[PDB]
């Protein structure tokens, strides 16, 4: 009791968190996009009420708090959040930081200026709203570029001026992670403060102890991804790769056996709109995941149990890590 | 009289337009900026206070209409241009179209979709405030990318059901403006409907006679650009460039002198903000160029009245060819 973590819509007891997904979108755009063209996704009221069913849908299936992790260069839009987490009755945490479509007036900037940037969103609000981004969002894709690396940095001294956790997206074939990882201790922070993500997208467990043995969080956030059948549309096999969600969820049973339960964050990165990828991919993904950000709990729960994972162990990785990870520090 | 066009205060006759600078910004900037981080410029406020002061100068020295080339990507805010447009008493023409920082939401995007985006902008109204583009924006840096040919393509079909002009960021230096006019020509748009910009950037009067022949307006538009005197600081050597204004304004005759003087647009290039370069570049420009807007009027027209251009030349120039342009024909 006392700890408190932001949501859009004020503060919330940590405690009040409960069922957690840590890595969420409830659209992935871009800066500016939904004001500029919201008949790109039929309209604005239309999106609005798309996102409202699917998270009354992870309510009921007991999912209570999503941590949306869409940047500025995602296109977040703040009031969205506030509306949609309102008429589902679900917490909804804000992010801070940069993915890998930042434009111009971010990537010009200096560590000190996007630490500035990090703390205002964090400190005083984002936009003119007050809502506060309880959690820094950063980006690679292999090597980070020398924009990238002040990122990182700038993400690593907002959090240790103000206890907020960093998640970041990896090229996780290319191992990013470690690199990531040795950026973030050059600037002093601590391990338990970070999720290194997309750790799903792999099967190397080598990759993947390396960093939980260090203290890193390991995000295994797209659990329903997966273009088996969809073999001959190019596009969702570059975005959703060839494993099945089953293959996927063998690592949360992996880490566990290999002492790590306590490193670990599931999720879907899944979204209700989607226009930084090719038309009609939202479609795509409504017909291989009809349950949306209700398929963890549905699926992955139900098929861990029945390998013989331990209903408290369940509960340690969906309630007491998200909690322990956004708990200022 | 009878013809109108769309200024971010409403309709206005053409023949109200008067002497107009055709490429010019009140903030250049990226989508979503200005209301994420607007301390980056102070304030909004300060920034809408200084663009109101510039605004003035120009009026005073006779500036009577800008048009605002500021896409969506350049972080065009319609909302600024309408209140210091009535804040200066200058009418405002705003944009359309896409520049060369287009977020993954717009380059996933096909020839059909951005130009439904552009007629959205002209037609409709931008955003949700019904202002309505009068011109349409889009931009080369040497060879067209992909995405670039798909955009030039769109506009030169935005253009064709709407009768709006369409006018182009180049590298003068590598003489895009041909393929630009040729993927133009390709869609039937005609020249006269096309203005390829920042002609000035180069002394390649071969390349500029050429367009000029064919029917196309030449854009004379960053008239105050010098960093002589500046040589030892990089950044503003490498956006200025090493030639003065009276080289850029000796071009303004040149074209004249050889019977293109219906063929001719003239302005700054100038911004009251600017965040998508360097921290404290508009300082280093407004040191240059304290007469900002102003500039064209008080030094570049009686820099060519005294090399003799008569003053009904002059008047066609700033006056008669903006109308003839910004008309939708
Ligand atoms: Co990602
Ligand atoms: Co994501
Ligand atoms: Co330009
Ligand atoms: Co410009």
């Amino acid at each position: 009791t006392g700890d408190l973590i932001n949501t859009v819509r004020g503060p919330i007891p940590v405690s009040e968190a409960g069922f957690t997904l840590t890595h969420e979108h409830i659209c992935g755009s871009s800066a500016g996009f939904l004001r500029a063209w919201p008949e790109f996704f039929g309209s604005r009221k239309a999106l609005a009420e798309k996102a409202v069913r699917g998270l009354r849908h992870a309510r009921a299936a007991g999912v209570q708090t999503i941590v949306d992790v869409s940047t500025f260069d995602i296109g977040r839009d703040v009031r969205l959040l506030a509306e949609v987490s309102r008429a589902a009755d679900v917490h909804i945490v804000a992010a801070t930081g940069l993915w890998f479509d930042p434009p111009l007036s971010m990537r010009m900037r200096s560590v000190e200026e996007l630490t500035q940037f990090f703390l205002r969103e964090i400190q005083h609000g984002i936009e003119d709203t007050g809502i506060r981004a309880g959690i820094i969002k950063v980006a690679t894709t292999g090597k980070a570029t020398p924009f990238q690396e002040l990122v990182l940095k700038a993400a690593a001294r907002a959090s240790l001026a103000t206890g907020v956790p960093v998640t970041t997206h990896t090229s996780a074939s290319q191992r990013d992670g470690e690199q990531q990882a040795a950026i973030f201790e050059s600037e002093g922070l601590s391990p338990s403060r970070v999720c290194i993500g997309h750790s799903d997208d792999t099967d190397d467990l080598s990759y993947l102890t390396g960093l939980a043995a260090r203290g890193y969080l390991v995000g295994l956030d797209r659990m329903p991804y997966s273009a088996i059948g969809l073999e001959g549309n190019a596009s969702a096999l570059a975005l959703f790769g060839t494993r099945s969600w089953q293959t996927r969820a063998l690592l949360i049973k992996a880490l566990i056996d290999r002492g790590y339960k306590d490193r670990i964050l599931v999720s879907h990165d899944w979204l209700f709109g989607f226009s930084s990828y090719v038309t009609n991919i939202m479609d795509v993904m409504d017909r291989i995941n009809p349950d949306g950000m209700a398929f963890v709990p549905l699926r992955v729960i139900p098929f861990l149990r029945e390998k013989g994972v331990p209903p408290e162990t369940l509960a340690g990785v969906t309630v007491a890590n998200p909690a322990r990870f956004l708990s200022p520090t």
